[PDB]
């Protein structure tokens, strides 16, 4: 820390702060020269050759060590100059770490570390473990033993294998028992690791060229965070490793990250460790301190120094944060411990440092390094204490340029890795065997199910004084700030003179676990091609080959010029074809555009709330479609969901949650009323444990894969930009030889381009990916955990209601409100807040937009997507469709069901995901289309359409002559039904043979409500209905319809696990109305080329008629619209009356024949088997324009274009649908009628236009198109 005096290697040895140290090693050891950069921190610029006897050889091994990176140089750090530079650098980084709030705290705990005084000399005595000091040679040839705390030596054989090294004890775990021991950090500030980014692009649009460098400060900070854990004897056993599955062509051959490694990194990595294992360690170390206090509390004397036993007892007092009374006895304050621990453990972590140093760095310990570099930090022009490489001013500070080894090329010297490229690998063969050498450190992670401990099954007794939950403070920069203020920076252990030790202190390193070499080669003969194969087929041989030509098909990896793409053929074409230099730059522009073009394709799929943004070429870039129902990725993903992306499917074991036992209290109100609260509280806490648990499983099994792909794609895109830089190149590589011609093709600028083109591409691919992650979590992992909680919740309620009962008379004036409190709480879940377990601004931001759409909420949502009737909410397991089930050809999401026992659709919901307390509070909605009842059979005959019962298992939708019903019924067969009844004796009905939006709400504690088209039609209490069954499957089929020609049309069926409120209902309702598409009088999309009868909503008793064809003729509303009937059944005004209307395309045609909100069209009037053209003369007299049916060829420049409408300019629905316009583009007006001497001719008046803005009064322009429909038995006269 800080380091007071600036050293030089040659500066004269002086017995203190600069001496000839004799580290505690084995056997003899010529003394070595080390400096004292600070109280308790020495620096030896030698290669660690002393610490380990079996490590004096600094030469590389004929066999390679299984690590992604390695580097050797027998000669490094030999000269006396190299030492000085090493001295100058190790320092500058301590100053770097020290210049940060987080840094500052850590170096104060490290210097304060001080290995406990074990040396167990007689219980009651204190003493120094000689292995924690060093002998210091004084000038007069003498030597005085000195206590040490942390030492930095040079690397051993493998220069970049930095790590913590401590000497062990004959019978003590000085690193895992609380004692702590002097640490020797093998580190070098002359080499670094290069890594690659594929996320920061979101915040940095012009992110660096390629591989970035790792600020040496972080690496050193990472290693100290380790000395910290060990100094406080809190290091996790290195026998604790996150097990990894290896047998599989996609799995990593070998790799064993330690918990103490996932701990030290922090970020999410540290979240891979389950809660149960987390608290396992805490108590473990919390008891190591308790013994430290005991050990101290009974220490009478102290052999060794001339320092007061009190002084000593105090150092360790101030170290472990012990508390002592007036007698001087020590104790471990639990609450004060949890803090110290929380600091050494979660505040001081690599991720947290990457915040203080504002540098770019790996975002996970599982992001394997791909390089080594020779850097030189000493010169200020290169690296500064405050800015590092990203120097102030210098063009390095805009986008971590200083860290980009390509941009800041001058500061990084690419060295030779010593692990080839295929040292550790896997052999993957297709089905010409067709195999590939896939790199080990290039395959999937894949955690073993073992790692995830749990313990969620243990039940629990709930007394009155149980201890309630505790937050999950995500360690925000604010919390660190707090720790900083309350941080104690004054006073640092004194250099307590100890009595000389052996001239040669006997060492022997702590024993690390053995390196189990892993198998290599391992062959894999597969069926389908792999994402690895496809990726492979996009690299192509360096360059001395023949001008390669891009070419689809995986066989694109059989020719020496093996290259493949996922781009449109035309690109292949433009690239694969000679281009005369006369015309070359054009080509460049072309490709670039086309590249940045093909590379940015994004599907909106708005009609799919869940995964919005979509990058289609992913499927054919990594062969992700996983081969399903043949191609069409964007359709593939929609049919399955983000599952189609996982190289492997993770499971979720959420045991049958235990239960709370309730300790009862005899005639003790307080103590009782307090137990129920503890019960409910622990239950709330109970839900948190489950959620937090699946987020750990989701963080390592799922989210990790998606991230590998995230890299894979970024890899792909570059493989493409690299070839289109090869091809284009080969061309100009055979240039005309004419200088001054073109400001150079600038390969180092076409690239500056292709860079951006890809950087943005990743911004899209990333959003898309983030959605498949969050989304996969919400519909494939949470539902499971919830089921068990909801169960637990359903149980606890009884156990609680009973408790209250069994204790009434003691809960005298409260046996109701407590009965209400327990019934009111345990009647709704505990929302899943992702922010409670994740800081990631990326994913939370995602999670937020996902939550906004109430549809992603539904436990069942089935639309007709792509080419299937699927359950987008991923709850259904098998949706069996009948044979007599028909799907409207236009909007196939409109299902029609007949009376035939062969037309039916049955849906079964995954059992594991279904809890029986599921239909207490829940809603259901769908769109209905009921034909008209013509016969009398229909009378008093109630057929059922939707049924969900398991022997009296409530709710099933039924129909009966002019009314819709919803009946709830419990096992105790008690039933309750709510009904909406619609009369069939009306001129014009709002429900007959039309579409009706229906929503049914259910609140166990209240009533059952029925909403028709948004408004509440009726409600009936249900606070008396007993328990209800949860049917595993729902059946769509009519049942008991005596009518032979009865049928219905359903649409947008959904099922919600909560009581939708008025607002939600109305929102949901406006959303499923497709306001951008005009409608049939019955609700279907209006259509081009399809004769409709006009019904004027203002004067429903008349009907359009063409007085006389021609401009000298007119159209008007004719006399009395006839009636229709069938005594004792219906009496509706007739519809199929008057002249028909035909809408003709005019703007954007050939496409679907659906008429959309703002289409310009043509209205052909069909007069006497012939079709004419409704037009007018915009040069008439008044505001009104009479309109006539002209001869299509005689119309000419007369006003005829009509702008169809559906949403008022303001945005409100209006019936006024036809706005006529003059060719100049003007606005002649909406079409309506108008009295002209008691004749009311159809007219286009600019009046309505004005009114439609103000009010919303049904006007003379309120038209309605009526096609003939099998639902309206009426016969077109
Ligand atoms: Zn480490």
């Amino acid at each position: 820390p800080f380091v007071n005096k600036q050293f030089n290697y040659k500066d004269p040895v002086n017995g203190v702060d600069i001496a000839y140290i004799k580290i505690p090693n084995v056997g003899q050891m010529q003394p070595v020269k080390a400096f004292k950069i600070h109280n308790k921190i020495w620096v030896i610029p030698e290669r660690d050759t002393f610490t380990n006897p079996e490590e004096g050889d600094l030469n590389p091994p004929p066999e390679a060590k299984q690590v992604p990176v390695s580097y050797y140089d027998s000669t490094y750090l030999s000269t006396d100059n190299e030492k000085d530079n090493y001295l100058k650098g190790v320092t500058k980084l301590f100053e770097r770490i020290y210049s940060t709030d987080l840094g500052r705290m850590l170096l104060t705990s490290i210097v304060r570390g001080i290995p406990f005084w074990g040396g167990s000399t007689i219980d009651t005595e204190l003493k120094v473990i000689d292995t924690n000091c060093i002998n210091v040679i004084q000038p007069d040839g003498s030597y005085r033993s000195e206590e040490l705390n942390l030492v930095i030596i040079g690397p051993s054989a493998d220069i970049i294998q930095f790590e913590c090294k401590s000497f062990g004890h004959e019978v003590l775990n000085l690193t895992r028992n609380g004692y702590g021991s002097t640490q020797y950090i093998r580190f070098s500030p002359d080499f670094t690791f290069g890594f690659e980014e594929s996320l920061e692009v979101d915040t940095n649009p012009l992110l660096g060229a390629g591989k970035f460098a790792t600020d040496p400060a972080v690496t050193l900070a990472h290693e100290l965070i380790h000395a910290g854990h060990r100094l406080y004897g809190i290091a996790i056993n290195p026998n604790r490793v996150f097990k990894v599955n290896t047998n599989a062509y996609y799995e990593m051959s070998g790799l064993e990250v330690s918990f103490e490694e996932l701990r030290t990194f922090g970020g999410h990595d540290a979240k891979f460790i389950d809660s149960l294992q987390e608290n396992e360690f805490r108590l473990y170390y919390y008891n190591k301190f308790k013994d430290i206090a005991s050990t101290l509390n009974k220490a009478k004397s102290i052999v060794g120094t001339t320092a007061s036993l009190q002084y000593m007892k105090n150092v360790f007092k101030e170290k472990y944060l012990l508390s002592e009374d007036t007698s001087g006895k020590f104790s471990v304050d639990k609450l004060k411990f949890d803090k110290l621990y929380k600091m050494l453990t979660e505040i001081y972590t690599e991720d947290n440092f990457v915040k203080f140093f504002k540098v770019l760095n790996r975002k996970t310990y599982l992001n394997f390094d791909k390089a080594v570099f020779k850097i030189n930090i000493v010169p200020k022009v290169n690296y500064t204490i405050y800015d590092g490489f990203n120097l102030r001013n210098t063009n390095l500070a805009a986008n971590f340029n200083g860290q980009n080894t390509e941009i800041n090329n001058m500061n990084f010297t690419k060295l030779k890795n010593f692990t080839g490229l295929f040292e550790f690998y896997k052999l993957l063969c297709v089905r010409n065997d067709l195999c590939i050498k896939v790199n080990n450190w290039d395959l999937f992670f894949s955690p073993s199910e073992d790692n995830f401990t749990n313990d969620l099954n243990k039940g629990e007794e709930i007394t009155s004084d149980t201890n309630i939950e505790a937050a999950e403070e995500n360690i925000s920069l604010d919390l660190i700030q707090q720790y900083y203020l309350t941080f104690n920076f004054d006073n640092e252990p004194e250099n307590i003179s100890i009595e000389n030790l052996s001239s040669d202190i006997i060492g022997q390193l702590e024993l690390m676990p053995n390196i189990e070499r892993f198998p290599n080669g391992k062959k894999y003969e597969l069926d389908k091609y792999t994402m690895f194969h496809y990726l492979r087929a996009q690299e192509f041989e360096h360059g001395k080959s023949r001008i390669a030509l891009t070419n689809s098909v995986n066989e694109a990896l059989l020719n020496p010029s093996r290259v493949y793409t996922f781009f449109s053929s035309d690109y292949v074409k433009k690239v694969n074809k000679a281009t005369e230099a006369a015309m070359f730059l054009g080509w460049v522009e072309q490709l670039v555009y086309d590249f940045t073009d093909e590379t940015s394709e994004v599907s909106t799929t708005d009609k799919i709330a869940d995964i919005t943004i979509i990058i289609p070429y992913i499927g054919p870039a990594l062969n992700i479609g996983n081969m399903l129902y043949k191609d069409d990725f964007v359709g593939a993903l929609i049919f399955s969901g983000a599952v189609i992306l996982l190289e492997f499917i993770p499971e979720i074991a959420i045991p049958v949650l235990g239960t709370f036992a309730l300790v009862s209290y005899i005639a003790n109100k307080v103590l009782t009323v307090q137990t129920i609260d503890n019960a409910l509280s622990k239950r709330n806490e109970k839900w948190d444990e489950v959620y937090k648990y699946i987020v750990t499983n989701w963080l390592a099994k799922v989210n990790t894969q998606i991230d590998l792909i995230r890299k894979k794609m970024k890899e792909a895109l570059e493989n493409q930009a690299e070839a289109t830089k090869a091809i284009i190149n080969y061309q100009y590589n055979q240039y005309t030889e004419e200088e001054k011609n073109n400001i150079n093709f600038n390969i180092d600028d076409l690239s500056s381009k292709l860079n951006e083109s890809i950087n943005k591409a990743m911004i899209n691919i990333n959003k898309f990916l983030n959605q498949c992650s969050v989304s996969y979590l919400m519909n494939s992992m949470i539902p499971y955990g919830v089921k068990r909680l909801e169960d637990f919740d359903a149980s606890l309620k009884d156990a609680l209601l009973k408790y209250i009962y069994d204790n009434r008379g003691t809960l005298i004036g409260q046996v109701d409100r407590l009965k209400d409190k327990v019934n009111n709480t345990l009647s709704t879940d505990i929302p899943f807040q992702l922010s409670k377990y994740v800081d990631n601004q990326r994913l939370l931001s995602t999670f937020t937009e996902y939550i906004k759409n109430i549809i992603n909420t539904s436990i069942l949502n089935l639309r007709y997507e792509s080419n299937h009737l699927i359950d987008l909410s991923r709850y259904a397991s098998k949706i069996n469709i009948g044979s007599k089930v028909n799907f409207d050809p236009i909007d196939k999401n409109q299902i029609q069901l007949f009376n035939l026992e062969s037309s039916k659709i049955e849906v079964i919901l995954k059992n594991a995901i279904v809890y029986n307390s599921m239909y207490e509070n829940f809603s259901t909605s769908f769109w209905i289309r009921i034909p008209k009842y013509f016969n009398s059979i229909s009378l008093n005959n109630e057929y059922t359409i939707i049924n969900c019962m398991e022997n009296n298992s409530g709710w099933k939708v039924s129909l009966n002559y002019g009314e819709i019903i919803w009946t709830l019924q419990d096992t105790q067969e008690i039933k309750q039904r709510v009904v909406f009844k619609y009369s069939q004796m009306i001129n014009i009905s709002d429900y007959i043979n039309r579409w009706i939006f229906v929503t049914i709400t259910n609140n166990r504690l209240n009533n059952s409500k029925i909403y028709i088209n948004g408004r509440l039609i009726d409600q009936k209490p249900i606070s008396n209905l007993g328990n209800i069954h949860a049917s595993n499957n729902i059946m769509f089929k009519l049942d008991g319809c005596r009518d032979t020609h009865r049928y219905i049309w359903i649409k947008y069926f959904n099922l919600f696990d909560k009581e939708l409120n008025e607002k939600e209902i109305k929102d949901l309702y406006d959303n499923q109305s497709n306001s951008g598409i005009l409608k049939d009088f019955w609700g279907d999309y209006l259509q081009y080329d399809k004769p409709y009868y006009m019904l004027n909503l203002y004067d429903p008793n008349k009907y359009v008629d063409v007085n006389n064809v021609g401009i000298r003729g007119y159209m008007y509303l004719k006399g009395p619209r006839g009636s229709v009937m069938t005594t004792n059944i219906y009496l509706n005004s007739s519809l199929y009356r008057g002249t028909k209307f035909i809408i003709k395309k005019y703007a954007s045609g050939n496409k679907d024949n659906i008429v959309r909100n703002n289409d310009r069209v043509y209205i052909n009037v069909v007069v006497k088997n012939k079709e004419y053209r409704l037009a007018t003369n915009a040069s008439q007299a008044g505001v009104e324009k009479i309109l006539s049916a002209l001869e299509i060829p005689d119309v000419g420049n007369l006003s005829q274009v009509v702008v169809m409408k559906s949403k008022n300019d303001q945005g409100i629905t209006n019936k006024c649908k036809m706005n006529l316009q003059d060719n100049n583009g003007n606005d002649i007006g909406f079409i309506g009628f108008h009295q002209f001497n008691n004749i009311a001719k159809l007219v286009a008046s600019n009046w309505y236009n004005r009114q439609i803005e103000r009010s919303s009064r049904t006007l003379g322009c309120s038209w309605e198109f009526i096609p003939v429909d099998d639902g309206w038995g009426e016969r077109p006269l």
